């Protein structure tokens, strides 16, 4: 897409949706500006991808076409806009505020996607829920699709399911690990070398998974 | 590569190799040749990718530089050969016939890669473990991983631990299925619909085996 990407809040969040962008041709570096209350993650984003860099909050709402916000839920009333283009997609992350929340911020008629993502979009390999506005058009919705889909899968989900999706991607974690602790710590008595053993449980895993997810609905 | 890739066996197995070796451009399907002791695998495997198929193991076998063997662990012994090339290098899959094994079915000082994949090949996501005799040379097995890196991960490892692999991938499907059962379920009593539980279950379990298959070792 020929659209402006604006980033306010660049830490490991940031970063995973910018490195998806790029990785798929999404977007180019040229097309991406970004700022964060953290000085590091600035210098982080910039040397990383060479994208614009800004102090100022309202130079990255400027001429962002899509503006993805991904700062503290406490911080989300203070940063939200009279300098938003008119027809920008606002893409809110790690819901915790509901679209009502959001479109009550900026006060007008706003297109607002509420999305959900998870961790292992860090890997390539999130899972997104996103919920869109009334506002925000077929088109619209495809272009941020295409950004959550560069990273990980993507659904669709009524704001309701939110808190499932939350409780879903909040558990996986620690059901994981104890899978793969188990069949790793059974190899590794049977000989295997521990990397080793561990890359094996983990690709089995991630394998099986692929299974449910292609196969067998 | 510019090999010719042969196929004795074109079951599901190796319609997953063909299929990842086409789709990372590691050989064009005019470089495949294949047999099968089932018609309906070869008509399977003609429609699909257009590649040569034939009736006789010997037309597969005298062109070959590339020669992998997936048929029926009790019908190794008869399929193995003169016309073999005498740089040819020989896979044998689904592993429960040694390295000594297919080198005393030859006679001669062939190269032999004993390979252990796994069912999730099938959608690209395989764990492929790897045990090269001393015929092959670095670049043989170089070429060799690169197949097989095609349709998922790769390891080297000691015919020794060939148990443990079969152990690991033979143990994974139902400590997977156990978990995202559980996850889907728990989404399904809170209100998700089935067939979207079980997406966002199965790619939660994806993402969280990436992250560690890829960050922490």
């Amino acid at each position: 897409m020929d659209k402006q990407i604006g980033f306010i809040g660049c830490g490991n969040m940031g970063m995973a949706m910018i490195g998806g962008m790029i990785n798929k041709n999404i977007v180019s570096s040229n097309q991406i500006i970004c700022s964060d209350l953290n000085t590091a993650n600035l210098k982080n984003a910039s040397e990383k991808y060479g994208l614009t860099t800004t102090t100022d909050n309202n130079e990255v709402a400027k001429n962002a076409d899509i503006l993805i916000l991904s700062i503290k839920p406490d911080l989300y009333a203070s940063i939200i806009k009279e300098i938003i283009k008119n027809d920008a997609i606002i893409v809110t992350i790690a819901a915790g505020k509901s679209i009502e929340s959001t479109e009550n911020a900026f006060n007008k008629k706003v297109k607002v996607v509420r999305v959900m993502p998870n961790t292992p979009a860090l890997v390539g390999e999130g899972m997104s829920a996103l919920c869109p506005n009334e506002m925000v058009t077929e088109k619209d919705l495809e272009d941020v699709l295409n950004i959550f889909n560069s990273f990980g899968q993507t659904e669709i989900v009524s704001e309701k399911l939110m808190d499932v999706v939350t409780s879903v991607s909040g558990s996986s974690p620690a059901y994981v690990y104890m899978i793969i602790e188990a069949m790793a710590d059974a190899a590794v008595l049977d000989g295997m070398p521990r990397n080793q053993a561990y890359k094996f449980a983990a690709q089995a895993v991630l394998g099986s998974a692929k299974m449910v997810l292609e196969t067998g609905i």
